[PDB]
Order: C-alpha cells, then sequence, then structure tokens
C-alpha cells in the first residue's frame, strides 16, 4: 500500500540548497530500513517529500505550508525559527494536525494550544541535573560565560538559584560577533575564578577550547561544565593532555550494544557523528510507525487550504499519540501528558583524565545524581644586609646575582632539606600593603593568589596577616 | 479593521490574503509575535512597510526591511535606571520583576553587578495567582526600603 507524508526544511539557501545534512540522509535510510523489516512495515510503503526553505521568512512557509496541505500531508516537521512553527501551530490546530517538534522557543501562558508534540529535552529537569551536581560538588563561587539573552531565559531559574544556595554566581557574557574573545579572556584573567558553567554551541565549544589552551589558562586546577552534547566530531586531546579537571553529559545510551551498532551503520554509511536530532529523527519514524501500527486504517486526504476542512479524526488520532510512552534511545521516554511534553530522561555523566572522558555516573529525575628538586620561585626583597645585590664584572644568573644575610639563610636551609631555586624580583617595592579595598599586593598577595612559591623579607608580622597565610616562627626578633 | 482572535495567525493570513484583496499601503501591527512578526514576513515579501508598538525579540539573522518599532529601546531603559541608582548611590536592592520579559529589560541590570557594586535579590511572583503575600513575609523578613518593581 502507499500513504503520503510531507517534509519543508530551513536553509540558508531556500530552493538553491545543493548539499546534504546527515539528517536528510538519515530520513531516507530510516524509511529504508523500516521497509526493510517484517515485525515493522508488514504491508505498507509511503512516499517522503522534502522541500527546501530559507531562514527567517515565514511567508514562504506559510506558502509551502499550504501547498502541503493542498497535497495534503501528515508530516509536520519543526523549522529551526520559532514563529514558522508557531503558524504551523496555529494551522495544526486550527485544521487540527499534529506537529512535530524538537528545539525550544517560547511558549507563554497565551499557549493554551492543543496539537503539538515535542521530543526536546525540558530546562526544569535539566536545572535538576545541574542542582543535583553542584550540590554534589558543594562549591560556592560560580561563573557563567553564557550565549546570548536566549540562554538567560533558558536558564533564568540557574539565576534564581541563588535563592536557595549561597553559591555565588558570576554573569558573563560572550563577545556576540567575533570569536576573539581573547581581551575578555583577559579580563577573565582579571577575574581568576577556577569553576565557570557555560552555555554554548559545540562550534563555540571547540572555539573558546582552542583559546582557553591558547590562553594558558589550560590548567588542571580548573573544573568546567556545559550545555551541549556533540563535541565528539572534533579534536580534543592537545587540551586534555595537562590534565584539566572537567565533567561531561551525554543521553544516548551507546552502552546499549544495538545502538553503537546503529553508530557503526551510520560510519560505515558516512566519530560515528550524529546530531541528537537524528536520534530523534529516528525514533519519530519510530513513533510514527507505531502509530500506524496501533490505529485502524485512515485516509490521507487532499483539503483546500483557502477551506476550512478541518480534520475529522485528528483528535482520535492526537489520543493515539498520547498513549504512546516508551522505551527508546535514550531510555525510558514517557511523558507527564498533563504538560505532554519531553520530561522524562536520563543523563550519561562523563568525566575527563589526561586519559579521556570517562563515564563516571548517571543522573535521573527522581533519584538525582547516581554514582625539592624544583627550582622554588624566590620572590624577595631587595634588603641590607639581608638581600643585596653580588656586584662584579662577572656576569650573574639568577640567584648569583644576589648576595647578604637572608641568601646564606636560604643556602643553609637548601643543604638542610636539599631544594634548588630561582631569585625572582617583588611586584610592587613593599613588605606588601593591603588597600582599603581589601587588596594585598607585594609578596602578600603574590603568596596567596601564589605567584611566586614563597617570600622572604623582613615581614612584619601583623595581627591581620595570619589572617590570610599562614606565618612561620620569627627567625629574628 | 481586523478584529480576530487572539493569537490566531492563520486567521491573520486569512486577513492578510483580505487585505490583498482590498489593496491598501499602511499596515498596522497587532501585539502577538507570533502574529505580528509572520505579519512582518508578509509585509517585507511584498514590499509594505509596517509600524510596530511594543517590543517583541529580533535576532541578527531576522533580516526583515520593512518595519519601524515604536517602542523605546529596553537597553536604554535599563541604562536610564542605571542613571537613576547612580543618581540614588545605593547598594542594597531586590527585583520584582513579571515575567520571561524582564530578562531582556535587565539583562543590562543582570550585567550591571559586573559592571558596578551592587547587590540584589531575584525575586518573582508566581504568577499564575496574585497572591504573593508570603514573598512579602520574605520581604518584611528582608526588610530592604529600595526595591525593583516590573509588572503590569
Amino acid at each position: 500500500h502507499v500513504i503520503r507524508i510531507g517534509g519543508i526544511f530551513e536553509y540558508a539557501d531556500g530552493p538553491n540548497a545543493q548539499v546534504m545534512n546527515a539528517e536528510e540522509h538519515a530520513f531516507r535510510f530510516s524509511a529504508n530500513i523500516i521497509n526493510r523489516n517484517r515485525t515493522l512495515l508488514p504491508n505498507t510503503t509511503l512516499t517522503y517529500d522534502i522541500q527546501r526553505i530559507h531562514f527567517h521568512d515565514s511567508f514562504e512557509a506559510t506558502k509551502k505550508a499550504c501547498d502541503q496541505l493542498a497535497l495534503g500531508v501528515v508530516a509536520i516537521f519543526g523549522p529551526s525559527q520559532g514563529s514558522t512553527t508557531n503558524a504551523v501551530q496555529s494551522i495544526c490546530n486550527a485544521l487540527e494536525v499534529p506537529h512535530i517538534q524538537l528545539r525550544w522557543k517560547h511558549h507563554p501562558l497565551d499557549n493554551k494550544d492543543t496539537f503539538y508534540v515535542n521530543l526536546y529535552p525540558d530546562y526544569a529537569s535539566l536545572s535538576h541535573a545541574i542542582l543535583d551536581l553542584v550540590q554534589s560538588l558543594k562549591w560556592r563561587s560560580a561563573t557563567v560565560v553564557y550565549d546570548d539573552s536566549t540562554g538567560l531565559i533558558r536558564l533564568q531559574e540557574l539565576i534564581m538559584a541563588p535563592s536557595r544556595y549561597n553559591i555565588r554566581l558570576k554573569i558573563r557574557q560572550l563577545p556576540i560577533d567575533s570569536d576573539d574573545s581573547r581581551p575578555l579572556l583577559k579580563e577573565m584573567k582579571r577575574g581568576r575564578e577556577f569553576r565557570i558553567i557555560f552555555d554554548c554551541s559545540h562550534t563555540m565549544a571547540a572555539q573558546i577550547l582552542k583559546q582557553a589552551m591558547a590562553m594558558g589558562m589550560m590548567t588542571e586546577y580548573y573544573h568546567f561544565i556545559f550545555t551541549t552534547l556533540d563535541l565528539y566530531a572534533l579534536d580534543l586531546e592537545p587540551y586534555r593532555y595537562s590534565g584539566v579537571n572537567l565533567t561531561g553529559f551525554r543521553i544516548l545510551n551507546v552502552d546499549n550494544p544495538h545502538v553503537s551498532a546503529i553508530v557503526e551503520k551510520w560510519s560505515m554509511e558516512r566519530d560515528g557523528v550524529m546530531m541528537t536530532d537524528a536520534a530523534l529523527l529516528y525514533d519519530a519514524v519510530h513513533i510514527v510507525s507505531v502509530t500506524y501500527q496501533r490505529a485502524p486504517q485512515m485516509t490521507v486526504n487532499s483539503l483546500q487550504c483557502h477551506r476550512h476542512k478541518a480534520w475529522r479524526f485528528g483528535g482520535r488520532f492526537m489520543n493515539f499519540i498520547k498513549e504512546a510512552q516508551w522505551e527508546g534511545l535514550t531510555g525510558r521516554i514517557v511523558f507527564n501528558k498533563t504538560s505532554g511534553l519531553r520530561t522524562d530522561f536520563d543523563l550519561d555523566i562523563i568525566s575527563l583524565k589526561e586519559d579521556g572522558l570517562e563515564k563516571v555516573g548517571v543522573w535521573s529525575p527522581a533519584d538525582g545524581l547516581n554514582i625539592t628538586n624544583r627550582s622554588l620561585i624566590v620572590t624577595t626583597l631587595l634588603e641590607e644586609p639581608f638581600v643585596m645585590f653580588r656586584k662584579s664584572d662577572r656576569t650573574l644568573y639568577g640567584n648569583d646575582r644576589f648576595e647578604g644575610y637572608c641568601i646564606d639563610l636560604l643556602k643553609e636551609l637548601a643543604h638542610i632539606l636539599g631544594f634548588s631555586y630561582e631569585i625572582r624580583l617583588v611586584e610592587d617595592g613593599k613588605y606588601g600593603a593591603q588597600d582599603d579595598k581589601g587588596q594585598w599586593n607585594g609578596m602578600v598577595k603574590e603568596l596567596i593568589d601564589h605567584k611566586a612559591d614563597l617570600a622572604v623579607a623582613p615581614l612584619t608580622i601583623t595581627h591581620v596577616r595570619e589572617k590570610a597565610i599562614d606565618f612561620s616562627k620569627p627567625f629574628m626578633t
């Protein structure tokens, strides 16, 4: 038998696109493999449709919308712009068609519409994963480098999140057009923090990854957490081999080996590189085929886009949709049918070594998260006769330039404990002074932020300096 | 005059066809971007300008031509508030804010901790009901004196 569907797709070119994505091929081959099965599709075939539209004109969406009504189709996809899909929702609640959703755009309370189905993960549950993991780590400093205003919309509950725990957060924006944020990364290196949350694309992820190794903050101290999922198609090994702390995310049960076999089939037919919407496409073919298996027969009729022929069986078929809750590629796929939206899903928490971003844990909405010889940098103050210049026509490098009392003290300590050292200079020319802002300087702030290894000077031992770091006992009194 | 339903862009499509069947020169926008941004798509698509009065979101690659808003600029409004509070020289603050739109309205004030030294609380009504009186009990526990108020 033959049935009929439709498909219209946003592009840069509109009609003049002559290249396919991975996802159009996944569409075609998913049709191929459902025609391969006999448990699935025993006695029916289907005619597909692919239409290619531009970016940012819903008038064409309206055009090819009611042209696809003039043919009369049932596969109602989601264009990458929102109000496209909102006009879709207007007609497909008017003439009552099920619209497939895969991303988020804004849903008001004014949305009291009915005929819409999503498979995109919900940000309240993602924020639950955020809060579960951050209080599994119990940090109190935080910083965000977000994408834009829309990302603030997406995690305003994280901006709300200071109202239940006293972790302190920094709100920081990327430069919106230039990829060279390295001056703003120097602003970050004036901030000098350790753990930042990020909303970014995988393109932005690789960009700031390249820049973070380029800016020298590729340090094992720092632990970074992100939003996206698809960094596995790019070049990562020079970055992780400095031993940096990182944790990642995945939702697809690759550990289910048939799923990995599907990835390897892809790898033949294409890093097994698949967009997550193509797994959603896979299971979209699956859910359309199984609701084709559930219901009795019907007609994909041609109706008139000037007429008002709202469909008869649309409520019935929407209920046929609403019966379905699933065991799928990312696990159990069940919907809070009060919301009727993609709300129940799990995480594949992976964390980074020098070796790799290896699997470490799992998140769920009900449970939550389920699981010497080194040259010492001697920064000193030139003090008489304690730390003074050795001066001769002989050329001196590092430690041979200096002389005085504490030089011999350091040499005696080196003869005790066996260490080498490099003598450097003080940053300002003081013992070290705290501002009324609270800003220490000198060797004090040099050792608090650990710019050097050790400090040697006639250090005034104050009542407030022990409140900063640990003193030793006074060798001189 | 196009008197239609709340949030009915297919009805707006009908009325768009009706307006070309009538034929005018000036377009006067309604208050829903679901509707009126698609209307702007039509207006720039067949070369007619368009009147806009509120604020709605308009991205970069959103690249239509035939439109002029007559709302002010949210960033300029936020900077006016910055000029007020810098004429006031405060530290303690707390925002009451309406909805998701307030973030757009004051992400500058979310960025203002980065550029100014300020102290503020992140406080919305649970918008479905009108009762916020226990949250006002939190406010009286907070006993704040200088609060931002975004609502209708």
